[PDB]
């Protein structure tokens, strides 16, 4: 464990979880898959382009200033840790900034962006080409998983800046579920009704801890490691079907996950887990405004003087796309965030894909219906 990457990863992951809780609030009984590291990555970049109180608001919500001593080195060290070969499991994370070809950038932004995290020349008056350029780049850096990050109406002639992160993960269980154990079983939805889904089964030693909500709701917390022994998926489900999953998501944090992991012991048991493939696209405006980042969305009031004195700029929209597939052999998942300037789990559950040496939360979500 290295301190620098683990420090910034905790802040990053915690900030991401708080954004997730905001999205989960809005879609109480809907499948949500999210990427905390993903949204933290672009907003870390956004700290560089903004100024005054617009920047302050981002800094306060994230818990750190990108420009503070040792802070950027920690973020670079971080994604090096995630992408190292020793992980066995593949992670690819790439940040990018696309700027209007002829936009006059403040002197020193380019060299400052390089040594902390080069820009890519784009012509937004050429709308569809510029949208393709960016969509094509997100596509390769998600290995094809996300082909159209920016829909039609995401950029136009007036667009000047697009910050983007692309995350990819894969994704092999330390011990796979045998294909032949996969069977159909009723899943209990939040509305009481049942649906029949394919579920995976296996008997092994699983890192496990019991957990109790303030309201006394008992939860199973299970850890499913990937073969590299650095990354794992945490699964959290209520002992009884009746308990709403928000009880858990309301109290979630990066610290709690670490505290779970700190208290688990390997126990033998049969684990029945549904397979799932979730796809979510979320508008990040309200969730980000809720965490106090309101100024960046307001025309004229937003402050991007760290990027350009040439003209007033504001955030037109903020968005994230995430995909995740969980099956017998492992997990494949990717996200792209942009800013435009016997334990049977047959009820809804939480999942968290975490890199444990750093505490980085790559993906998390609630499975309301597999």
């Amino acid at each position: 464990v290295h301190h620098p990457p683990s420090y910034v990863a905790h802040l990053a992951s915690d900030f991401g979880v708080r954004v997730f809780q905001q999205v989960a609030q809005a879609s109480k009984d809907r499948n949500v898959v999210f990427s905390p590291y993903g949204v933290a990555s672009v907003l870390a970049m956004l700290q560089l382009t903004t100024g005054g109180e617009t920047q302050q608001q981002i800094q306060a919500a994230m818990g750190f200033k990108i420009d503070d001593k040792g802070m950027a080195p920690a973020l670079r060290h971080l994604y090096k840790e995630l992408m190292g070969p020793w992980n066995k499991d593949e992670i690819s994370t790439t940040d990018a900034i696309f700027v209007q070809r002829d936009l006059k950038l403040v002197q020193g932004f380019m060299p400052h962006f390089f040594r902390l995290f080069t820009v890519k020349q784009v012509d937004f008056s050429e709308v569809e080409r510029a949208r393709f350029i960016i969509n094509d780049w997100v596509k390769t850096h998600t290995k094809g998983m996300i082909s159209h990050l920016l829909g039609t109406g995401a950029v136009d002639q007036l667009t000047r800046l697009v910050l983007v992160n692309a995350l990819y993960f894969n994704g092999q269980w330390k011990t796979p579920f045998p294909d032949s154990s996969t069977h159909r079983r009723l899943f209990h939805k939040s509305d009481g009704s049942t649906v029949s889904v394919p579920m995976m089964a296996q008997t092994n030693k699983f890192n496990y801890t019991e957990f109790t909500t303030p309201d006394g709701h008992y939860y199973d917390i299970l850890e499913l490691p990937y073969h590299g022994d650095t990354l794992s998926m945490f699964i959290a489900a209520p002992y009884e079907k009746e308990v709403p999953l928000s009880a858990l998501t309301n109290i979630l944090s990066a610290q709690l996950i670490s505290h779970w992991k700190g208290n688990m012991t390997r126990l033998p048991r049969l684990l029945v887990l549904p397979k799932f493939s979730l796809e979510t696209e979320v508008d990040l405006r309200k969730p980000l405004e809720n965490l106090g980042m309101t100024d960046m969305f307001r025309p004229f009031q937003a402050d991007f003087t760290s990027l350009s004195d040439q003209e007033p700029l504001h955030v037109a929209l903020a968005l994230q796309k995430v995909k995740i597939e969980v099956n017998e052999s492992g997990t494949v998942a990717s996200s792209s965030t942009a800013v435009i300037v016997e334990i049977i789990i047959d009820r809804p559950f939480l999942f968290v894909v975490r890199h444990n040496p750093t505490g980085t939360v790559l993906f998390m979500g609630q499975v309301m219906e597999p």
